[PDB]
């Protein structure tokens, strides 16, 4: 159950103006995938049992940026700082999650509902909570299930965020896009994953894990066949992720 906090009218006005400015900025800079990854890596540190981590603005801290999993996200933070400065009333936590919602929207994805009121927290979570691309389904459930508190459906739908963007050998070490159209939010991640490896496209071991797991594979098949079902389940999961630890 979520009970969202009240924010002032002025705060609500700034969310709306920031949403529009983020559309223009993220479209022009071609940085939707990185902005989605910043929001995801922000939220994905939540541990439900201790209620630590999650989307509370800490990823901008040099000490969280310096986590190995977060290679390259300093770029994201830097790119957003001038625009954030235009919206002093907004928390960083809300601004980065709004950026992730807008990243999905401006690449043609679902409209993920957005609620303001996240407070910036003073201290980043311990390093080590983000998923490891070399591991498989048990590990995915450890991180998205046992720590974050998301469902198996959420795991597969959120994995579809790889439909935009690419890996970089100087960041993670992996290299290349998952899809032929890495600035378009669609179900291609799943149709690629099914079709086997393609010259010039990437699959992580963690993506492949989806194919061999009895619960994940029917969802991959669903999303490959029905982009609308993918969009519905993605929007549900992204909203949940963006709200972990918030408004509970
Ligand atoms: C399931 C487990 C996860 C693993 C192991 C994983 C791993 C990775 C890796 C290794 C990269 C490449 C980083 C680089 O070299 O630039 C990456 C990027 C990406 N990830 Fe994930 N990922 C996972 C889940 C997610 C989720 C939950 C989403 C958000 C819904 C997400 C969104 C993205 C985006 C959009 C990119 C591309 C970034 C860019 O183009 O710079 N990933 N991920
Ligand atoms: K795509």
């Amino acid at each position: 159950g979520k009970s969202y906090p009240t924010v002032s009218a002025d705060y609500q006005k700034a969310v709306e103006k920031a949403k529009k400015k983020l559309r223009g900025f993220i479209a022009e800079k071609r940085c939707a995938p990185l902005m989605l990854r910043l929001a995801w890596h922000s939220a994905g540190t939540f541990d439900k049992g201790t209620k630590t981590g999650g989307p509370f603005g800490t990823i901008k801290h040099p000490a969280e940026l310096a986590h190995s999993a977060n290679n390259g996200l300093d770029i994201a933070v830097r790119l957003l700082e001038p625009l954030k400065a235009e919206f002093p009333i907004l928390s960083y936590a809300d601004f980065y999650q709004l950026a992730g919602v807008v990243a999905v929207e401006v690449t043609g994805g679902p409209e993920v509902p957005f609620h303001p009121g996240r407070e910036d927290k003073p201290e980043p979570p311990p390093e080590g909570r983000l998923p490891d691309a070399t591991k498989g389904s048990d590990h995915l459930r450890d991180v998205f299930g046992k720590a974050m508190g998301l469902t198996d459906q959420d795991i597969v739908a959120l994995s579809g965020g790889h439909t935009i963007g690419a890996a970089h050998k100087e960041r993670s070490g992996f290299e290349g896009p998952w899809t032929s159209n890495p600035l378009i939010f669609d179900n291609s991640y799943f149709t690629e994953l099914l079709s086997g490896e393609k010259e010039g496209l990437l699959q992580l071991p963690s993506d492949k894990a989806l194919l061999s797991d009895p619960v994940f594979r029917p969802l991959v098949d669903k999303y490959a066949a029905d982009e609308d079902a993918f969009f519905a389940d993605y929007a549900e999961a992204h909203q949940k992720l963006s709200e972990l630890g918030f408004a509970d």
